[PDB]
RNA sequence: GCGGGCCCGGGUGGAGCCGCCGCAGGUGCAGAUCUUGGUGGUAGUAGCAAAUAUUCAAACGAGAACUUUGAAGGCCGAAGU
């Protein structure tokens, strides 16, 4: 029995799977993370036949679901008290979250004034 | 989040750290027979083959083919080992 978000409408990604590197795959010096080919003779950056696909603009996703989460809201990094209560007037749309920093001490306290002021929180049960 | 990357959960850790508005740079690595350090397959592999040769018993010793003692068989054969 959450806080159920204003809209919760049907959220469609264009792709899901992560892009990864060219040859990341056969070396442990390559890392997942993307980088645009670059090379006179190279199958991935001229889009040869079932080979790597590269990110484009094409797989952007739409504006009104970009950045919701599966619940419909959209994350909000709080840090303390202050921070928490300026969701105020945005509680139905937006998300508080947790910062890792935060000690268990204040975390508690944060989520209390999060319940009473009827914000969800991603991490409410989290350190303890 | 198209992406560069980022935010949380758990574990280790024990003392500093980050966001925002601007400023500045010795600021982003897959290659350069790049520099330094480390680690694999090869691989328990090549190899431990130049100059005739060792054997028996005892002692010390936890442990003896290689140490010592005694016996036997050998070599260097006075421009000699
Ligand atoms: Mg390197
Ligand atoms: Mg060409
Ligand atoms: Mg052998
Ligand atoms: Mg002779």
């Amino acid at each position: 029995a959450a806080l159920r978000p204003l809209v919760k409408p049907k959220i469609v990604k264009k792709r899901t799977k992560k892009f990864i590197r060219h040859q990341s795959d056969r070396y442990v010096k390559i890392k997942r993370n993307w980088r645009k080919p670059r090379g006179i003779d190279n199958r991935v950056r001229r889009r040869f036949k079932g080979q790597i696909l590269m990110p484009n603009i094409g797989y952007g996703s739409n504006k009104k679901t970009k950045h919701m989460l599966p619940s419909g809201f959209r994350k909000f990094l709080v840090h303390n008290v202050k921070e928490l209560e300026v969701l105020l007037m945005c509680n139905k749309s937006y998300c508080a979250e947790i910062a890792h920093n935060v000690s268990s001490k204040n975390r508690k306290a944060i989520v209390e004034r999060a319940a009473q002021l009827a914000i969800r929180v991603t991490n409410p049960n989290a350190r303890l």
